[PDB]
């Protein structure tokens, strides 16, 4: 059925490794990484100043979408119910 | 100066777990990540999601914020340039 034991006849290795492959999914997440190898863990050193600081910007993000959204909002229902003999 | 060798009295181990550590912040980095162990990169599976979709997010974002920003910009430079005798 199988030479060797390890597993059977099957992936070989476990969930041993399985980081490391993600990992690789990961290498690419960060394109700047390549150039700042930060040890195997180098992914997740940007990974967690990524999902934090990423999502920081997010927040205040939007923040600033929300309050425009309601401006053009309000702003083109005057901008539209002036124009027409209104002064 | 030492009983066991490893290292010199400095800190044990080396860079082969220096993941686990920085994993440990990425823990937190994902909340919900404790309802969904998944495998020790489970931060990773997330990480590499966030920085990813996260980072989708914020080009679309930005990009209604830019449009928004021009509009009531626009907007209220004529809801200010009418109002005071203008029809």
């Amino acid at each position: 059925m199988a030479d060797k034991r390890a597993h059977h006849n099957a992936l070989e290795r476990k969930r041993r490794d399985h980081i490391k492959d993600s990992f690789h999914s990961l290498r690419d997440s960060v394109p700047s990484l390549q150039g700042e190898k930060a040890s195997r863990a180098q992914i997740l050193d940007k990974a967690t100043e990524y999902i934090q600081y990423m999502r920081r910007k997010v927040h205040t993000l939007q923040q600033d979408i929300d309050d425009l959204k309601r401006q053009n909002a309000l702003l083109e229902q005057q901008v539209r119910a002036l124009e027409g003999s209104g002064c």
